[PDB]
């Protein structure tokens, strides 16, 4: 009765489970997908987690999917993040409920916030941890990153700042945490995902606190209460308690585990390129010579926009990287789209990252090359790393301005090469095996 896209089911209760969440080189699609879409074309059914499923190479599928979130797909993640991120995250909440969290989270977002507080902590986020790099020492550039974000979510979200007794606990606490959501079932066992669990309990009671804290600094009508994400929420909305938990610790998940992987992206891919390394020295150093001649030490905006390289890089970082691979939906109608059926409450899983490898809407797409973006641009349906729709990264704004203020002082102040061979690996979430380690050597 139906037309279904070709495939197979997989074993009976595993499906292609196993094989899809097969490691994989980063800067592909695998061995599991690239040979499934030889096979059977771009849009093939199977049998993932449990549910059968409609996997989707398709740019124009996609973005179809993507733009109908809400009419005909909904968001629709394993357990594990529910359970993890908490039944009020913005990943598990649909209709009103997602809407109002969806507004929350821009509202504090917002363009007028972005230019003002957040701009200034993420250069002043930027140069700790820049400043504390030694040349010639063996350090991994992917654990830097980590700190960088995370220090600077922490103080974004909560006013926490880098280097306290209840920061340096939270990071501890939230390693363990972190695993119950990122982490690999074929390398971490069952018992993480309890611990995972035991951890997120620990780490909202904290937040718990941190909300008391602020509840009385409101009270007492004591300035810059609006500063985090924390004191924000609680002058400007109605959530409960519960629900204000859930949005700091999903957020801090959010901002964190993305940022940081792009960061350490960006860092591999230069590391091979030197010329859009030197391109990019250029365009800084310009930049900044430009700010000694008003006695200027603070960037603002306007240095931001004029980082248009630095742009390029990052769209051509996201696009070969590809922090997330594919999205979870379920399909809320039956569906038709190339003659194939979509039957409602099949899973779908829109393989975002597809497109951007696609050699027949790049010319060598497994190249990083730059300066593609001077012709290529971000409209259509080729570049899609935010995803697209009523779901598009609500913090897609603040990640490339964190990666283009790093990559400022980055460039300025070092070069950098590749200590021992990486390579990144989706696992499906991109991480460097080897913790990317790398060596610097100062500027003159
Ligand atoms: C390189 C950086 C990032 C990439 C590639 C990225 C990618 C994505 C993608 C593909 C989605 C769609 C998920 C879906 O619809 O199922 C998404 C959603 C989202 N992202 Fe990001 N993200 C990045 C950074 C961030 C940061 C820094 C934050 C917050 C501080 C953030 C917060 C969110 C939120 C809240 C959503 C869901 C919004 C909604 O449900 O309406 N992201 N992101
Ligand atoms: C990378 C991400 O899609 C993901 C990671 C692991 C498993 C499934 C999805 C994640 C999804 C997410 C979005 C909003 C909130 Cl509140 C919390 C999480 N994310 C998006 N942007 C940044 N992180
Ligand atoms: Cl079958
Ligand atoms: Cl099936």
């Amino acid at each position: 009765r139906f037309n279904l896209p070709p495939g197979k089911s997989g074993w009976p209760f595993l499906g292609e489970t196993i094989g899809y969440l097969k490691p994989y080189t980063a800067t592909t699609l695998g061995d599991f997908m690239q040979q499934h879409v030889s096979k059977y074309g771009k849009i093939y059914r199977s049998n993932l987690f449990g549910e059968p499923t409609i996997v989707s190479a398709d740019a124009g599928l996609n973005r179809f999917i993507l733009q109908n979130e809400g009419r005909l797909f909904e968001c629709s993640y394993p357990r594990s993040i529910g359970g993890i991120l908490g039944k009020w995250s913005m990943l598990v909440l649909v209709g009103d409920m997602h809407r109002d969290m969806r507004s929350i989270s821009l509202n504090f977002l917002s363009h007028a916030r972005l230019r003002t507080i957040l701009l200034k902590d993420v250069e002043r986020h930027t140069l700790f941890v820049l400043d504390s790099w030694q040349q010639n020492s063996i350090f991994s550039a992917q654990d830097e990153a980590k700190k960088f974000t995370f220090n600077l979510m922490a103080k974004h979200i909560m006013s926490m700042d880098p280097g306290e007794e209840e920061t340096e606990q939270l990071k501890k606490e939230y390693v363990t945490f972190m695993k119950g959501v990122v982490s690999a079932p074929l390398n971490l066992p069952g018992t993480a995902y309890h611990k995972a669990l035991q951890s997120r309990a620990t780490i909202l009671k904290f937040i718990e606190r941190k909300m008391e804290e602020r509840k009385l600094d409101i009270k007492e009508r004591k300035q810059r209460t609006d500063d985090d994400l924390l004191g924000w929420v609680l002058k400007h909305s109605n959530l409960s308690t519960e629900q204000i938990l859930d949005l700091i610790l999903s957020l801090l998940f959010a901002g964190h585990e993305t940022s940081s992987v792009a960061i350490a992206l960006a860092i591999f891919f230069l590391q091979a390129c030197p010329k859009a390394v030197e391109e990019l020295r250029e365009e800084h150093l310009e930049i900044a010579r430009a700010k000694k001649e008003l006695g200027e030490s603070e960037l603002n905006w306007d240095d931001y926009k004029k980082m248009d390289f630095t742009q390029c890089v990052i769209n051509e970082t996201l696009r070969l990287g590809n922090v997330v691979r594919f999205l979870h939906r379920k399909a809320l109608k039956d569906v038709r789209y190339k003659g194939y059926d979509i039957p409602s409450g099949w899973k779908v899983l829109p393989v975002i990252s597809a497109v951007h490898l696609d050699n027949s809407r790049y010319d060598q797409p497994n190249l990083f090359n730059p300066w593609r973006w001077q012709q290529q641009n971000t409209w259509g349906n080729n570049y899609m790393p935010f995803g697209g729709g009523p779901r598009l990264c609500a913090g897609s704004e603040l990640a490339k301005l964190e990666m283009a203020v790093f990559i400022h002082h980055l460039v300025l102040k070092f070069n950098w090469e590749l200590a021992e061979d990486d390579k990144p690996f989706a696992f499906p979430f991109v991480d460097f095996p080897n913790g990317l380690l790398i060596r610097v050597s100062r500027i003159l």
